[PDB]
């Protein structure tokens, strides 16, 4: 669909602008809660605990059927929060996330068809990679901020280090197996911007109403990454 | 071409372990298949490591008609055709080549291609595939990697192969989206070459009892 | 353009270890090349990750016309052409990009692209490439992964690079399909920058003796 006044060049510039905006937010935040939610309504207490404990960011995974409604609820409850959608496998999901109010999408792997879709609809994508060939594919599409996933199972910090060496332009968001015990090892790598983590918002705590624990874990990581 | 994947998925889920066979002399598939079948494991993935694989599939299908027979190391459509004509009902590739997958669709045989990371999984899903080989399983990160793939991709079902042994197979089978694992240990070429039929029978009975107690 | 891969493979096979050089000051390549050659390793893969790489290739080719010189970190055809014009014998890439491979064909320079899993191997094989860099070797699963790849893909010849040291190189070289490994330890930035020519010479003599006794 064509918007009056918007040519292909403007769409490209817009996508670049959105990439820069997201990059700067990630670099400041350093840790992104990765949220898998059963009941959409649970996103409200969870967003409140995150925000009031100093972590105004959430990536809601489309692995749950509740994801789109959760994004819509959180967006309304927490206007200032950085909200992303994860597990985005195609352009239809990307669009649904955008409509609901997300300002970036993340995918577990790299699919150029998903990337082209996001570049067209004007939502930043940070796609998952785990080897040099996939990094090269992403670079060729003009992306530089990539998710590194699954981080620990793909070789952890030694893989990150091996991986960023040849590619000076990339910035990574390692996700998968990140905990308070290893997050600083990742963040020590200059080309790592932020890590994704589930432990501070773990489904086991959410489903069992353990809001005080979520709060404690959130405060702990916020202090740890930006002391 | 009507896909037999629902049938294959069910057979794999029942078997839990698929012998991955590298045969030197095709004739050797006959006693090997007899030992596998009579010890409770009526399945075989015959790898295309040499021309002898084609004859082996043909001999095995004649000797053990109800055996689940796949062909492995299938790198192109020509080999997929050779396997189909020999009597295999599915092919397996170590990695994912969409040109091979397309060729298999055209010639009409099911393929279970190998993947080992999220991007390759997404490539397969985009071509309509959901049953995938996870290879090489241990060298790619093992159960930790398997859990990372099945997690985001609820539709996939995996056949981990590579470094699977009786000491680690239970951990893989404990993951619901794992259908079965491929294993060479009970059909190791050394055992076949040396005619260690009693030992092959023992390893086969032992694994069948282990996975299907 | 007739490919020199035959010659390249023979040279790699003879050398067994290839210095992977990230150079800060192009002029450093002259003494470094001399020390490497005079101590038995007349080869260098100079990475384009360094701004000095093109000038270093030119200087080294003039100073050591018989040196095997590879240009590393080649991500597109523009760089490949720059490498060819500078005097490189071949180009190396950390991963596999069909666009780079196509450009190298056009330009007329051999490429040894990087791979680390079966799907990427199949992609390379489908473009007619058989000599491949296995990178990053240790972080991708090391010798267990190498064994997993060379098994189903008998035609490939590998150059493992990434985490290789005198303590682990023999384990790679013991695999028949491994031609040579890339290593940075004998040309480490710290040594080259600080002009530790005697230490570079020692390390070079030591590995040459180790792999070619
Ligand atoms: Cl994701
Ligand atoms: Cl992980
Ligand atoms: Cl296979
Ligand atoms: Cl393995
Ligand atoms: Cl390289
Ligand atoms: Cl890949
Ligand atoms: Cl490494």
């Amino acid at each position: 669909h064509h918007s009056s006044g918007v040519d292909l060049g403007t769409e490209n510039l817009y996508f670049q602008s959105m990439m820069s905006t997201i990059n700067n937010q990630l670099k400041a935040l350093k840790v992104i809660p990765v949220i898998a939610i059963d009941n959409a309504e649970d996103i409200i207490p969870l967003g409140k605990v995150l925000a009031e404990n100093g972590l105004p960011a959430a990536e809601i995974t489309f692995r749950s059927d509740a994801a789109v409604e959760a994004i819509r609820l959180l967006r309304q409850a927490q206007p200032e929060m950085l909200i992303g959608a994860g597990t985005i496998l195609n352009g239809e999901q990307a669009l649904a996330a955008k409509e609901a109010g997300a300002t970036f999408v993340v995918s577990p792997g790299f699919n150029p068809n998903t990337v082209r879709a996001c570049q067209e609809i004007g939502i930043d994508i940070v796609p998952g990679v785990n080897n040099p060939s996939t990094v090269e594919a992403a670079l060729e599409m003009g992306l530089t901020t990539l998710k590194f996933f699954p981080a620990e199972a793909s070789g952890g910090i030694s893989m990150v280090k091996s991986l960023v060496g040849p590619y000076g332009d990339i910035r990574l968001m390692p996700t998968g197996g990140i905990t308070p015990s290893n997050i600083d090892n990742y963040l020590a790598i200059p080309q790592v911007l932020a890590c994704g983590g589930t432990w501070m918002v773990d489904k086991k705590l959410v489903t069992n109403g353990e809001w005080d624990e979520i709060a404690r874990l959130t405060r702990e990581i916020v202090e740890q990454v930006n002391p």
